């Protein structure tokens, strides 16, 4: 009645309608959400329970609350601020709860134990822009006791946009030991919702694969346990829904959620984000592959299926498809009009008083496998942006430069020679001294001393220039490129860089993208034994446009991933 399901085919259009005229119908739809019934919240309001509430205004409805076994002689001991929430035809599939307080750490663990949960989803950083969102309810290492549950940290994996912690739980008296994994999403912005859903969707895939299909409810929490917690739940429930059903009903599911916990999906932006994520999720399907299945996967990609006129490989690639960059005074600072950094990931320079746009360089921060901003992807310097380049490196503590083009190819200038060789150069406040030049079969290593003139300080800069990329196409073997990636990264650890690796070719998307793609993929193969090239590329394209420009480029990443598996 009045807000019917949306077939996954119309999801595109529907979303754009809601978003029309600065999200006017989204807003009217959202404001109309109403479970339309009266709840009570007596337990949350017990005097003894009020300090167990992180926010006095975010309570637990009586009828859907999670009820803990009482502790003999302790009034109020059945209470936690938490409610069951439904998934798609999955009753009480989730527990939505606040981020635990020091005084409720024991309650939270006892909840996990008694509810037989195997998975915790933490939708927040402990602190975000100074403000504490959640206190740390788990041990730094080893075993800690909370109430009567002993929680042991077995393992910590920590990656660019989330962390996974593995725990063992043991209540005293029983030999029972239970395993629980906490997935912590670390990339939700301090303000608003994520610009793109791709990190969250990969986060969600992790969670779902780890969660055993016979456990109790997934425990989900942010700060209040309503806002991001809500988005996680709806997105998941709708991805479940579309397996047997091929329609989406966000409106309907948020409505059901509101009858279970106050405020689920707390902002319009969150409501919008849910639609964007679900939109992107129907877009790709599963592209992740176990190492053992890689070759077969590749072989399958290599065929022209009955029905299609192109390869599966090229069909997969097809599915992958600017304020400052435009300011008139920065327009000469771009090699190509149509290759610009996004505002949100652009690498801004320290502004220089009295020259507008001297905060601009065509460059973009890019996350790695383990850490965010592990790369800057930028174009080959122009004679006119050379100075800017050197300052970007200094200001951003980048001391490794990967150049993926010859200065000239196919009788065109690809890159200006932005480095000195015969003698020292001064590029503005920076003195760069050429220290050595190593000619390897497939690349050249150049080493520079860079001295800040202003304060006499100094850093070593190393530049790796790969010289074996064919001027048309892509390498026939990934061997040399693999070794190259290896060398750049050895050199990173060996001389303890914290800073990003700055990577460029000519426009700084194609080969640049392949380099960054493989740097991520090959480490993920080492540590997970899975590969997902498509999602890696998809991700890069959330931070810089057109990363991995061509089909052959895309295919090469597969090729190199394959050969690397070979060793």
């Amino acid at each position: 009645l009045s807000h019917p399901p949306i077939p996954i085919a119309d999801m595109a259009e529907h979303t754009e309608r809601l978003k029309a005229n600065d999200s006017l119908k989204l807003s009217q739809e959202y404001e109309s959400i109403d479970p339309g019934q009266q709840f009570t919240w007596e337990h949350s309001n017990l005097e003894v329970n009020k300090p167990k509430n992180r926010y006095a205004n975010v309570i637990a409805y009586d009828h859907s609350r999670v009820i803990l076994q009482p502790i003999e002689g302790i009034m109020g001991s059945d209470y936690i601020n938490a409610n069951y929430v439904d998934g798609y035809r999955r009753q009480n599939a989730y527990i939505a709860t606040q981020g635990p307080l020091p005084e409720t750490f024991g309650d939270f663990w006892r909840m996990v134990w008694e509810q037989r949960s195997a998975t915790i989803v933490m939708m927040t950083r402990l602190e975000e822009k100074s403000r504490i969102k959640c206190d740390q309810y788990w041990p730094n290492r080893g075993t800690e006791t909370y109430g009567f549950i002993q929680v042991t940290l077995l393992d910590t994996i920590e990656l660019a946009t989330f962390a996974v912690r593995t725990f063992s739980l043991h209540k005293n008296g029983s030999s029972e030991k239970r395993e629980v994994r906490q997935f912590q999403f670390t990339a939700w912005p301090d303000h608003g919702v994520p610009e793109y859903p791709t990190p969250f969707l990969a986060f969600l895939r992790r969670v779902k694969t780890a969660n055993p299909p016979d456990a109790g409810p997934i425990v989900v929490h942010c700060s209040a346990g309503v806002g991001r917690t809500g988005a996680f739940i709806v997105i998941d429930a709708m991805l479940e829904r579309i397996k047997p059903e091929k329609t989406v009903d966000v409106y309907g599911h948020v409505t059901l959620m509101r009858s279970q916990r106050n405020y689920m999906v707390q902002t319009e932006d969150q409501y919008s984000f849910i639609h964007e994520a679900l939109l992107e999720a129907v877009g790709a399907g599963n592209t992740e592959v176990p190492a053992r299945s890689l070759y077969a996967y590749i072989q399958k990609l290599a065929q022209v299926e009955p029905g299609e006129h192109v390869t599966g490989m090229e069909l997969e690639f097809k599915r992958l498809a600017f304020i400052s960059a435009n300011l008139p005074a920065n327009k000469f600072k771009n090699r190509l009009v149509n290759i610009m950094p996004y505002e949100s990931t652009r690498v801004a320079l320290q502004p220089i008083r009295g020259v507008e746009g001297s905060d601009y360089i065509n460059a973009s921060f890019i996350d790695g496998y383990r850490q965010q901003k592990a790369y800057i992807a930028t174009q080959g310097p122009l004679a006119e942006t050379t100075e800017d380049f050197w300052r970007m490196l200094w200001e951003n503590n980048s001391t490794i430069v990967v150049m993926l083009t010859k200065l000239r190819e196919m009788g065109r200038e690809k890159c200006h020679q932005y480095w000195p060789a015969e003698r020292s150069a001064r590029y503005q406040y920076f003195v760069v001294d050429p220290m050595a030049e190593y000619n390897m079969p497939q690349y050249i290593l150049r080493e520079f001393k860079v001295t800040d003139a202003r304060d006499g300080q100094s850093r070593t800069v190393r530049q790796f220039q790969f010289t074996d990329w064919p001027e048309q196409g892509v390498p026939k073997s990934g061997e040399g490129f693999i070794d190259f990636i290896g060398q750049v990264h050895k050199t990173k650890e060996q001389f303890g860089q914290d800073g990003p690796i700055s990577v460029h070719c000519s426009a700084g998307v194609g080969r640049t993208g392949v380099f960054i793609t493989l740097s991520i993929v090959l480490e993920r193969m080492r540590y997970e034994g899975v590969v997902d090239i498509f999602q890696t590329v998809k991700m890069l394209r959330t931070q810089r446009p057109a990363m991995v420009q061509t089909e052959d480029e895309y295919q090469f990443a597969y090729q190199a991933a394959l050969e690397y598996l070979g060793s």
